[PDB]
Formats: C-alpha cells, sequence, structure tokens
C-alpha cells in the first residue's frame, strides 16, 4: 500500500527570525534556497531535497509544519484518504503546491494537533557529495516528536503512514523507519510538540568539526560527543538562537527496512549514551511545551 | 505472614580497606563502632542501629552480605519459611548471632545470586538528636539494587519479604517499603549488583554542608546536588575510595503504609531531577557490574 | 510616626532595551503590563504591586528610580516633611502620579544622590498564589544599595524612612526592614548605587527551577545556589542582558517588625554562604559603579 | 623590650603522615632535611633558616607548634617574662634546643591555647638564589591564625611579642608585621586554629608555575589566582592531602617596618581579589575549627 | 631607506554592526570617535592614534584594510616605490585622505591579497596616561597574520616595509618589529588573513581586571591568561560577538630596533604559554579562514 | 641489515609503587603478569608480549627501560656491534635474559643516556581477540621520548635501530616505523626523557569507554579526545598516580614499511588535534625533565 518513505523539511515559526537565519546559514551549515521578507529556505548541501527548513516569521515560536514525502500523484492521495479514515482534521485536498519547489500534496492533523504534510514529485536541487572534515549538514536524519499518548502516535505512523518499528527503549521511546535507516521519526511522551532535528554528518570527524565551529560560533554542545545505542548514532545536540534544538548526528545504522527486527533496549544511562565522556544531558535542554496552536494553521495565527 | 521491617546494614568487601576505613569515620560522618584485624563496623549517629557499615579486608570489592530486620524473633523463622518456598539458597538456619551486637538472623541468597540476612533483636547502639548543620547521616535512606530480571526481583521483596510498591519509574524502576519512608529499596535492571546505599540527612541544609565537607576532603560529588521526583528527596552521590557509591539525601516523603497508592512515572528528563542545576549525571557514576561471587559467601574467596 | 510600608518597583535606564525587555517577559517571569516607544512595565505574578519593574529606552544604563510605599495621603504629606527636615532636594511635591496604576506619590533624591519615590493608593493589579514548581518570582524580596557613607544612608532609611535594622554583617552591611521581612532594603559601602534586586520565590525548589530555566535560556548562574546567613535566605545571582544584577531567593526570615533584636555578625566565609556548593562569588559579579547622573532625574538625559 | 623578628617554621601533627611527607618534598617544593620513625622536617630552598616545616605521625590532625624567632638569647629571655606578665602557661622554660637545627628558646601557650616557640640562635641551612620559572617556594610568607578574641590576640601580638599593625581588613582580619615584609601574622576572628601558611615565591610566574605543577599532581587551586588588596600580593590556595591548606603567594609589598600608615580597608568582593578571574574562594577550603588539645603539647596524646 | 614605524588601525567589515559597535565601546574599552549611517571608528585612551579601529557595516565579516605608519609624506612616496617594485597591486595612488584625521597615503595589496594602507601626518587625537586597574587598552601590540607562503611574507615585511625579525618559532611563526616593541606583526602559516589584533595594557592586572569585565559581560576567555615565551607578553584571547578574535596583552619585551638579535625558539608545548593554568586554548579559537575577497576592495561587494 | 622490529615494554622505577601497580591492573586494563616484593610485571590482553610493563618500587621516579624487540640471535648480536660502532655505552653483552619470559638480548644507553634492551625469543603470552567496547588496551601503540639533539636522536633509530620516518612535525617532531604502523617512535625536543607511553585501542568507541573508565575512577582526560593528523589517530592523554603519562589511541594509519613517502606537516592548532572539543593540552601534563640517572641502570639507585 501507499506510505511515507522519507521526511522533506520542517518548517519553524519563530520569534528572532533574523537571529535563526543567521544560525542556519552562517553557523549550521545549511545552504540559503531563498527568502521573502517573511519566510527563509534553506537546504542540506549533501542532499537533493528542495529544502530542509522554512522559516516564517512569526510572534510566537511553534511548528508550523512537517512535510513528509510520498512517492507519487497517486500515493499522496492513498494517503489522504488513509488519513481520513483515521479521523484525522484535513486541513487542505491534495494539489499542486504553491511553496518552494512545488509538488503535489496535503496537509492534516496528527492526532495530537501537529500539522502534517505529504507530498510526492517535489523539485529537486543541487547536491555534492561532500569531503571529510567539511562539518556541514548531509541530509536530515530524523525527527523527535513528544505525544499526550505515544502509544497510539505510533500506531498512528505505522498503520496510516506506513512507518516500521525499528527499536524500543523500554516502553516510552520508539524509533520508527520509513527506508532503509534505522529511523527517521521516534516519538516519545509528553506535551504535543517536536523535541529536535537531527542532520546526517558524512562522519564521526565532521560531528566533531561542526561542533567545533558551533562552539566558537558561540554556540555551547547542550549534549555532545555522545553514541546513543538505539541506531548506534554519534550524536551532538545544540540549542538554536530561536530556542529549538537541532542535532549533529552520524553513523547511524542501515537496515532492511522490510525485514528489521526490533529490541526492546531496556532503560539504562550508558544505553543512551555508550561514551560517557561529553558534557550536558538532556537536563540541559529546553523543556518542552505544548506547540502553539494545535490544530490551527499558520495563518490562524 | 510477617515480614521485614527495616534495613540493618551493609557489608563491604574492599580491596583497599584501609582508604575505605578512614572514609567512613573522617569524612562520610559515620562513627567508628568495633574494628579486628581483617574487620571494621560503623554506625549513624542518629539512630540505633548496631552498625550500619561493615568493611572487610578483601582481594576483590563485591558485597558480602545485605542486612535486613525483622520484628521477632519468629518473625525471623516465618521469613526462612518463606524464602524456602521462593526456592532461595539458604546459607545459614536461623540461630543466635556472632556478629557485633548479637541477635537472631539466619542468611539466604537472592534470586540473583547476592547474600542478605534478616535478623532481629540485634542490641540496640547509642543514638542522638543531629542539631541543623552538623552535615552527617541520620541513618541510612535507601539500597537501590541492579536485577538481570528486575520484575521478578520486585515480586521476590513484596511477596517473599513482604515489601510494597511505593512507586515506578516506567517499567524500570521500583521503589518498596517496608515501612512509612516512601521506599528503603529500589530495583533497577542490569547484572546482580547493589548500585548505592544512601544516608538521610536532617535537612537539605546537612546535605549541602556534608557535600561542602567531602569537596574539601578531595572527593567531589557525582551526581550534583538534586531533588528526585519519586520520593521527593534531594540527592547528592558520591564514589568512595573502594569504589563504592554513597548517596546523601533528604526529605524523602512518608507515606501510609498500608494506604499508600503507587504512581507510574513517565520517564523524562526532569523526572530523575528536579533542579537540575548540579553536575555530573548516573552517567559520571560507576557502570554496574555483577557482584564478585554470586551464591557464595565471605569464605568462598 | 509615619513610614514607608514596602517596595514597590524599580525603573531602569537600559541601552539595549530590547534585550532586557525580553529578559524580564520569556526568562525572569514577570508579567507584561504596558509597553510604549520608550518604556516597558512589569508585575510579579504573585504580588498585587502594579508594576515592580519599569524599563525606559535609554543611552546609557542607569536607575531612574527605586519607589517606596507608603500607607495613605497623609502618611505621603508626612513622609514629604520628614525629607524635608532631613535636608534632602524633593523633585516633586505629594501630587496624583500620572504613570501607570496612578496613586499619590513624589519623588526625591536619597543624600547620595539616588532618586527614590513615596506613593500611596496606586492602583492594584491581579495577584496569583503560585504551584510549587513554576520558578517565577512571587513579589520583589529586596534591594541593596551601595553607599559612600553607608554608617549615614542606613540612619537616613531608619530616622525619615521609618525602616528598622535587622542585622549587621560586621560594620558595612546593614539589613533594613519595614515589615515582617527580615529587610527589603540592605546598605553596602560603595559608589552610590543599585547593586542588586532580589525576587523572592515560592520555595528553594521554585528558585532552582527558576536557575534551571535560565541555564537553557543561556544565562549561566553569577553566583552558584547558596544560603546567607543574615535573614537565612537561599540565593541565586544573574547577570541580564542589560547589564543589571537581579536574584531568585527564597525562605527570607520573617519576624515581628516591632521587637525584632538584630545581631552583628561576624563576617565570615560560612557567613556569606551556608552552603558552598555552587560556583561564582561577590567577585565575580559587576563591579559597582556611581549611578550616571547623581542628582538628576531621567529627564535630564 | 626586644621583640620577635621572623617565622621560623610550623609544626603539625598528621594523621596520614605518609602522604603529606611525600607531598612537601615532590609536590609542594620544599627539600627534605631529616627524618626518624615519626618525624621530617622540610627546608625552603631559598631561605637559611634550618627548616619551615615539622611532621609528626599522629592520631589527629593538629598544629603542635608555631616557631617564632628572636634575636639574641637574652631577646628570648626578655619575652619569657612578657609572656609570664601576661599569664600565658609556660610549657619549657628557656633551655638549649633538642629539636634539629639546635638553638636556644622555650615554648609557651598563646592566650587560646596554641602552643608557640620563641628561639634564637638555631643553626642556618643552606640557601640559594632560585631561578625564574622554578616554581618553588623561597621562604614562608606568612601564617594566618583565627582567635575567638581577635581583638585581644591582636594586643598580645603587638604588645607581647612586638608585631606591628600594617593593615586592618574592616574590624575582623588584622595583619602583623615583624620586619620590612607588610606581615608575617594576620588574624581572623574563628575558634581558635591556623587558617593556612603562605610561601613566598620569587615571582608571579613561579606561582603560576608551581600552581601549574599541584594541577598535573592532581591537586586543584582551592581559590584561583588572585590579588589581595591588603598587601598587594598575589595568591593561590591549596589542600594538602593531610587537610592543611598552603599558599604560594608573590609581590607581597615591602614597608618600612617602623613608620608604615596602617589603613583600614573596607570589606569588599574587589578586596579579597583584586582580579577574580580565577575560582574557588574562601567558600571552597576547610572551614576552621578548634584546633585539637588545646593547651597541651604533643606529649600529651 | 624609508620604513613602516607602526600600526595604525584595523578596519573591519562586519556583519552584526551594531553589536561590534557596542563590543568596542561599552566592552572591551574603545573610545567613540565618530560615526555615521554605515562606519564607525574608535580609538585607544592611551594613545595619541587618531583611531585603531574601524567598522563598517558589511554583508560578510572580512578585514578591508590594514593601516600603518610612515614617517614623512615622502616615506609614504618611497614605500609606494617600493611596494610597486615588490609587484604590489597598487588600489590608490598617494594622496591626501578623506578618512577622519586625514593624513596622506595610500592603499596596496600585500603578495597575498590583504589591503593595506601606508600613510604619513595623521592628525592626532586625544591622548592620556591609564592608571593601573582602569582595565582598558593603552594602545594596539600586535597583529597576526596568515600567509600561504609566510616565509615570502616575512621576506615582504622586511625587504619592502622595512621590519626587522625579532624572533622565530621554530620556522613557522615569525615575530616583526618596526620600533623598539619586540613585534607589531607576526606571521604564521594558513590562508591569507588576520588572525587577530593585541591591544596593549597598562599592567598584567589590568589585563586580569579588563578580562573580569568580559566576563561578567558575557564574553568567556577563549585562551585563558597566560604567557607566551616569544615577547614574553602576558596573554589573554577573546572572540567578538563580530566573529574577530582580539587578546589583551602585556609586559611585551623591548629590544633596540637595530642592533637586537633573534632567536629560534624550539616548540615545545609549554612555551606557547608558560603558565599552563588558565582555560580554553588555541583550540578554542576560529580556524583561519581566507579573507572574502582577495585582491578587492571593500567597494566591489 | 637487521633491525628493531618492535616494542616489547617500558619498565619504570616509581615511587608510589601501590598505586601505580594498581593503577595498571584495576583502572588501565593491562593484566597482572607477574609479582614479588619490589617489582611488578602487566600484560596487554590483546597481544601476546609477554609483558608490556614493568614496574621497580624505588625512591624516585624514572624509566629503568625502554626494551624493543629483534626478530633473531644474530640480528641481536648484529645490533650490538651496530651499536658498539656508533659509540654507545654498553651495559650487559647479547645473552639469556633472567627477566621474565627470558631471551636473547642486551642493554645499552642511547646517545642521551636512556637506558635501552634489545631482545629476541622472549617467551609469546595469551592472546585474545578483544571485543568492542571492552575498553582495554590491545597492544602498545607507540613511545615518544625527548632529546637535547632530537635530529640526531632521530638518524641514531634510523641508521642504527633501522626505523624509518613516516611523518614530521615542522622540523622538530619525527615519527618513526619499525614495521607496518605509521610509527611506534615519536622524538621531540627536551630534556632527555620519555614522554608517553600509547596504549592502541579496537576502535574509538573503546578509548571513549577507556577514558569513561578512567573518569569514574577520579582520573580525568589532561588532554580531551581529539584526533592527531600525523598518523590520523585518535587520542585520549592521562596523568598516572605515579606522575607518568599514559595515552589510549586509535585508529593509527597502516602503512607499507618502505614504499611509504612521509610528510612535513605545518605546526598548527588543527594539526595538532584536528576535533578541537575535548580538554587541556600538551600544556596540561607534566613537563618533560631529564631522566634521573642518565647513563645509569637502576643498580646504580
Ligand atoms: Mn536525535
Ligand atoms: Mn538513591
Ligand atoms: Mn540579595
Ligand atoms: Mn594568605
Ligand atoms: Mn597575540
Ligand atoms: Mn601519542
Amino acid at each position: 500500500l501507499s506510505r511515507v518513505t522519507e521526511i522533506r523539511y520542517v518548517g519553524y515559526g519563530v520569534k528572532d527570525f533574523d537571529a535563526e537565519k543567521a544560525f542556519y546559514a552562517d553557523v549550521w551549515g545549511l545552504e540559503p534556497v531563498g527568502e521573502d521578507a517573511n519566510n527563509a529556505w534553506f537546504k542540506a548541501q549533501g542532499a537533493d531535497e528542495h529544502h530542509v527548513v522554512q522559516l516564517r516569521r512569526a510572534d510566537e515560536n511553534r511548528i508550523d509544519v512537517i512535510a513528509l514525502a510520498a512517492d507519487s500523484r497517486s500515493d499522496v492521495d492513498a494517503l489522504r484518504a488513509s488519513v481520513e479514515a483515521a479521523g484525522c482534521k484535513v486541513a487542505s485536498e491534495p494539489a499542486v503546491l504553491a511553496t518552494p519547489g512545488g509538488g503535489y500534496g496535503f496537509r492534516f492533523f496528527s492526532p495530537d494537533g501537529l500539522l502534517f504534510e505529504v507530498s510526492s514529485d517535489v523539485a529537486k536541487g543541487a547536491k555534492r557529495d561532500l569531503a571529510r572534515w567539511e562539518g556541514v549538514p548531509v541530509k536530515i536524519s530524523h525527527i523527535v516528536l513528544h505525544s499526550p499518548n505515544h502509544q497510539d502516535m505510533v500506531k498512528f505512523f505505522t498503520d496510516v503512514l506506513g512507518f516500521k518499528v525499528s527499536d524500543w527503549l523500554g516502553d516510552f521511546m520508539c524509533f520508527l523507519r520509513c527506508n532503509s535507516a534505522h529511523h527517521r521519526i521516534a516519538i516519545l511522551p509528553g506535551p504535543p510538540c517536536l523535541n529536535h532535528v537531527a542532520y546526517d554528518m558524512l562522519s564521526v570527524d565532521d560531528m566533531m568539526r561542526g561542533a567545533h565551529r558551533l562552539k566558537v560560533k558561540g554556540i555551547d554542545i547542550g549534549w555532545g560527543p555522545g553514541r546513543h545505542t538505539a541506531g548506534n548514532n554519534t550524536f551532538s545536540y545544540f540549542v538554536t538562537p530561536g530556542g529549538f534544538v537541532t542535532e549533529y548526528t552520524s553513523e547511524l545504522e542501515e537496515v532492511d527496512f522490510d525485514t528489521h527486527q526490533y529490541k526492546v533496549h531496556v532503560p539504562a544511562p550508558m544505553v543512551m549514551d555508550q561514551w560517557g565522556i561529553g558534557t550536558g544531558g538532556p537536563q540541559t535542554l529546553p523543556h518542552p511545551h505544548a506547540n502553539p496552536g494545535l490544530f490551527q494553521t499558520a495563518e490562524a495565527e
């Protein structure tokens, strides 16, 4: 049946519009793709996806949209019906998109009130094979979300969107894949919102090199020099000027999308971080707060 | 049936006996109670338990015994009976104790192999009411253990030894009570071993002054001053010279022993620590390793 | 006689008006009450004082005014006379204030040249009983001032304004009260200026939570968490983006305004901080400097 | 009368003899002078004073004696009277010394219970002009004491022992000179005991070099590099493995012993430390405690 | 012949023009000389140099020009020929300057593409003797450059501009003097660019005082207090809000411009910093990146 | 000709015999091979080398010997004559060794006075293929020595011992190989001594897991985890309780012993460390000191 196949971008609503714009292009290593009096689009130098981040000047910080990819026009419609069947509020009907790089798609809110987008045939952008030591994002690695009822959110993603379970951290954190990457989405309990967005680095040396630039650029590592167990990926968390959290990650495991057997890792500090030599932890990072405007569009504000 | 009513003491086998010995009497705040060629006893100044810590000069660091209390001599026998039905290896029949403070007790191995002692009528010692600012322990607060089958270890503590579930952190960490204190035992997953032993302080002020003393003695706080959710107690974890970890804690809740309803807390950063302004994390503390000589007594080595 | 009964607000002239405006509403925990081109008003959520902070957009950082409260028009007129007798430079006569909240007051310069305001019947704002863990200020706790002639500055607060001495730190720091709070004003030797403004928290836990919210906002603790001796209050000092310092405090002793016996505390390490587990110290906060515009109203600039 | 003219040495009773004996010989920079079953003498390489530190294997830490120096054999006698006419218990009648280095002197307890010694003609030891960057002590700089009646205690020092006042920190800390150096003794209120013994370094560079050696050897600065105001000396406090604090100081001002005009400095953060760019503070060093065995010699234990 | 005899100023092209503007005035300690819509000039309070820093609102941070001094209007003409004969691209012919303080000079590019300026007779501005503890720059100390062919860059500076070599750190870093100071210029390997601009402090104390100010102002010492071996000057590096690095330096030796003989220090860990006690290190500072627009003026952009 | 093919072990004369001895078996990860009252041999678990570390109880710390390995008995004699010719002071004539493991070899002093040993047929010990995450050493990676005439000391290793140059850091640090490993020995300017010994780890993960064990053992990283340029090896430096420095390293390049072209890297922060996010640096490690007893065997003492 038709399913989500990748993540496209994350649209942010940010107060400190300018500070956040400079961050992504002069600090985080993303490539500007376009600006407008009220918006800004950036893209990952190592991927052909039109844009991976969208910034909209707003009166408050929030996540406007989480855009997922579908293979074809007939796949976008199938998920359109599937979402309806599951009882979701549909904010838009499948049609050519006026947003950058066009594409055919629709929008619907998740059972929690977070706006999502599913689209196909979105224009492609440039893409080069990065050399080692550049310290810049190759592509998006994953997105982590909080949910008031995570078990159900996990099922929506599996039964409606087509994700499959790759791992479990006890019974509170689930890792979901929609292709051969260990996971592209991770669901966690808490108020309906987004926790962080990770970016894939070419190598461990690159994550370090990037973390280094971020340090001199005045941003310290919120939780760094670590390596997770579920997915076995190295990590480095940061807080953007806008107050969001972004992560440089690397070496996430490749699996067989169709046959990977998930495991239930037993919680333990060593399980969250197998290195235990960096600084900070999940406590030095912002505390989750319900995303402003649940079931509301960026417009409605 | 009858049940365990309190914790008496923990017996440690230590490699650097001399250094460990000087730690408890001159840094930690315990009162020397007795000594000999290969052993040393210590008691908390604010409680009349004959002694709360016993050290044995050994070749390898380990836990020799976790000593528990029972109200009566026939309570000790009832517990000998329970253990038998649970199928535990009994190391001693209920008899008069030759250990300091005497008493009537027996020893049995928990399903994982750690050695426990259940006894009653142990000679009381000297006790006095501490004054704010002394910065010394009042009595032992709790003991946390790791178990390869933590669900079973919990049922053992509740069904065999009569403890009761006071709280849960997900499905991986359980808090058990044997009296009005929120807990005296907490089970956690991992190889069969003892995580740490906590000592109750008179006030948050005494934990701070205590932590201060340790700091000037050369011992840094392993997990900065904080406050847990389950039990609402403040904490300060330290590593001893023998490599064991001890914690100064305060304000542990009081509950009705029978009517207290337990809760399942959702794992979250701010759940392990509601303050989040100290240094360290469980990661700066030793990784759990199986206790040397499972199902073996001190004689074994 | 007639006297000052409490603190109202503190008016600041800030060069970086926007960063300071954002600091109070999004980090410090105060409630915005009004804004115009060159001004911003903030209120403490746990008190009905119309506003506790006023910020004026300025070319240079300074303290524009420290407003105090009196019980009634009569009391204010009386104090106004008292001020004259003590030979002070009066900047206005008892009249209906035109600032937000209204009221009946007048302004005058302390013997040192700092502008103070005494007023009565200022409108009452809304007030809320905070819940533990919110980490936001309940009310203004105290204000510390520097005076070239502290011995005299104290006499002026006691004899003209009615404040009474609650304690002395050796012979250089005096704590003064004007109600049941140990103190609302403290006098320290140094150029004529304002040292810090302290905000009272519901509990020590709340102080810690506030400190944590600030840590994730990127504002480190200037003088780590501690507990003072005089007044027995816990403290957490911070440097605002505007350059001033603010403090989260709690557990400030309550005393009988009339019969409280003051003590002279002998200066010592353990006297400034009875905990000694945090970081920083007075040596790590900005050095006091004469307040710009002595004996000059904010107009003058 | 005649007067004390210089500090000779300090004698400590240390529980952890070995550790401390190692400290001074390899880490601190003092050259050994002679050993024995329970005694170790140490010398400062840049001064002819036979030995500046005496260690005695004891059960609990304590100050056994603070050895001072007199010029002639008869100046001693002239003091033995002053002490008598002061009412001090005398522990030794002027007699030829049986302690390493010989000499003639007596022992008596001061008004607070700390044993002092006054001698003359002790055998000089070797001395070489140290070179910049060696990072070892040149001689002892000063000793700071704690007194329950510091005002009287100072008068004892000035009137009975012949010291003069050089500076006052408010009314709680008095600097006393017995020669050219700004001070060799400083008095602080508190339980009767020694606070720290400070050694002089050839320069600021040597202090840092010195601190650098202590750091690599595992001893962190208790009170970071700073510059005191009273005396204008750079500082660096440390904690010996025995629980005693020592200091590497430099650039202590020289004054005319006779005419030096003393000043009363106003207490202030910037006063204790004019640099304020390091870590620690009195806060992070041992809290004072009554010296064990008041009015008792070491032979009493 | 005629030769450069001093450094005048550095002109930066800054993106966050206002943040950098405020840094030099409010934080770094320079004095505003003038401004217009797109430029700001700053002056050292301790040097008659008209100005030592120029900022220009730019799209991207870069070095716009490095201004040098010549003694006479004919020296400038001479250097204008030497530069020509060396193959340097001349950006302007020797004439009266239209920049503040005027003067007579011209602009040419060094062999690597950095725009330089040589001038004479520039108007002197205010000047005064700083007092110990003021914590502000006296004048400019030195400027460090990165060159892809530093051996050639060194020869350019000596054979063309008239600089002399005062020292070598191995064979990768050169120290050049234009007057009595050990060096005003230092060449290092790497892409063509400016490493840092260092400001002279009255004394080591001032550097500490200065650094403490940046500390409370929210700027951490990028490379802790230390002392270099070449020049023996104490150092403290910082990262400006603009992204450039500036250092407070003191005690840089003096030398006989004519006779001084250069040494070749053997690299060694402890040669870069003879104290090795401060925090950070060259690793916490930005990595050298070719100055944007080599061989192009600020206009082209 | 016949040449050195590997590093066997290092013998240290350590004053704190018991601490250093505990270090290697309970902290560093080496396995005890032998013991008596004043000696202790240690073995690396991933190599069959009989023992790689030797401790000798001593009055002063020093490098007793640096034992190299030759392929055969004849090979050994060849080198014995080859050493004879270079003019070294032989200390033993080729012959069966009474030391653990036996073998045939001799000891001679290098031009700088360090005592070396070249033996063959030393008894092989047990070896295990470690699994990822054990965090224990596999083998000895390299040894770094200081030389007052480093240039000649290199020719000695290449022309006399048979090593080959794999790289140079500027003209001060040389990297020598005796097989396919990028290097096994590194020479650096300085007083004749041993800088540090490095231990190869199975992977970067194991070094991190190793550094974590040392952290919880109270032994912090002297030079934060990083990555060298020459050899591309990841690093982690530590100071042992005895005062020596050990390094956990990984990913050192494998090269072709014969056809490997070396390079001269230009010194520069990013070259010493390509990551730049750990702590400390060469400066936070002990200063090199001439080795006690130059040209003298352990027996002299
Ligand atoms: Mn992640
Ligand atoms: Mn605990
Ligand atoms: Mn305060
Ligand atoms: Mn001192
Ligand atoms: Mn410099
Ligand atoms: Mn190495």
